[PDB]
């Protein structure tokens, strides 16, 4: 069957923190006060939660709060215990507190804000300069959590909070967020659409941080090529067709040839046969702005299917993109 894979780095960081660290089944919750937050206006309804703009009345300033729906109320430990791991790292989200809603009577996490009131899609209007300062601030919070012994497993622009005015970022959304383990077979079914990795797509268990690297990658290409979003997947099984038109079947069956895979033969009238895009096909008047060597190489080496050869966030952080970054 499919051959094992792990980390090629971190990949014991949770083996040698106590058990107390990614047991999070263990961790017993303390809980504050919901009457010390007055909710202000609704921000967004996901599938396992409620966002509100609240206030903090102990300080009059500025929180916002994630109220589970019933049905999430169970699993509400793993993003609890992930983010009281992380708290204070780089451009990590803060939990400020956890309570029980009133309401709901479920738990209820209470979040840092961020100023959002740059509208339209700032994602898609960014200067050279800035998309690489911002792209930096992200695998600095990437590398933290990779760090740390986590994944962060949906990488994606709405998870991505940006202050332009104070150049703040931070990254939220640790909800899909898991402990490291090498050898653990994890759930597929996470990330969002067009920022599934080929792990996820050809159901590969056996991924790590590496995926976050993919799904940055994705973001990357989107903002260089003004491609929203760079791989257009109508379903699951299409993304996986969208990346073959770029990346090249070959390289697809070497990477499930390596590991073992057996493709999902619905795959066979669907793939085609298609040969590697080379990345100034994607380069035009409207982007060529946003577009370097040095942007080309640096996506070239995160948009590969072998999650063993993509950059770390740290090889990243090294890479001569970032040489123009003021640090
Ligand atoms: N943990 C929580 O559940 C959580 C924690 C905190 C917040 C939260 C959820 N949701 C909030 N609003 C609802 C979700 O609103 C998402 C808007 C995303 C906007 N991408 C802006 C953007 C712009 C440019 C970008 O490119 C780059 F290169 F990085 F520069 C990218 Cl990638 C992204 C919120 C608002 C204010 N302050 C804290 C929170």
């Amino acid at each position: 069957g499919p051959v094992p894979s792990r980390a090629r780095v971190y990949t014991d960081v949770n083996t040698h923190r106590p058990s107390e660290y990614w047991d999070y089944e263990s961790h017993v919750v303390e809980w504050g006060n919901q009457d010390d937050y007055q909710l202000v206006r609704k921000l967004g309804r996901g599938k396992y939660s409620e966002v509100f703009e609240a206030i903090n009345i102990t300080n009059n300033e500025k929180v916002v709060v994630k109220i589970l729906k019933p049905v999430a109320a169970a699993k509400i430990k793993r993003e609890i215990k992930i983010l009281e791991n992380l708290r204070g790292g780089p451009n990590i989200i803060t939990l400020a507190d956890i309570v029980k809603d009133p309401v709901s009577r479920t738990p209820a996490l209470v979040f840092e804000h961020v100023n959002n009131t740059d509208f339209k899609q700032l994602y898609q209007t960014l200067t050279d300069y800035d998309i690489r300062f911002y792209m930096y601030e992200i695998l600095k919070a990437l590398d933290y959590c990779h760090s740390m012994g986590i994944m962060h497993r949906d990488v994606k622009p709405h998870n991505v909070m940006i202050d332009h005015e104070h150049r703040k970022l931070r990254l939220i959304d640790w909800g899909l967020a898991e402990f490291y383990h090498p050898g653990q077979e994890y759930n597929v079914r996470v990330a969002s659409r067009y920022f599934k990795g080929p792990e996820l797509l050809v159901d590969y268990q056996m991924y790590d941080y590496s995926l976050d690297m993919w799904s940055l990658g994705c973001m990357l290409a989107s903002m260089i090529f003004r491609k929203e979003p760079f791989f257009h997947g109508h379903d699951n099984y299409d993304q996986l067709v969208r990346i073959a038109k770029v990346l090249g079947t070959e390289d697809l069956y070497d990477y499930i040839d390596k590991y073992n895979i057996e493709l999902d033969p619905r795959f066979n009238d669907i793939l085609g046969r298609h040969s590697r895009k080379r990345w100034e096909r994607f380069v035009h008047s409207e982007n060529q702005h946003l577009v370097s060597p040095e942007a080309l190489d640096f996506l070239d080496k995160l948009l590969r299917y072998d999650h063993q050869s993509r950059l770390t966030a740290r090889e990243a952080m090294e890479h001569p993109y970032f040489y123009t970054v003021v640090k």
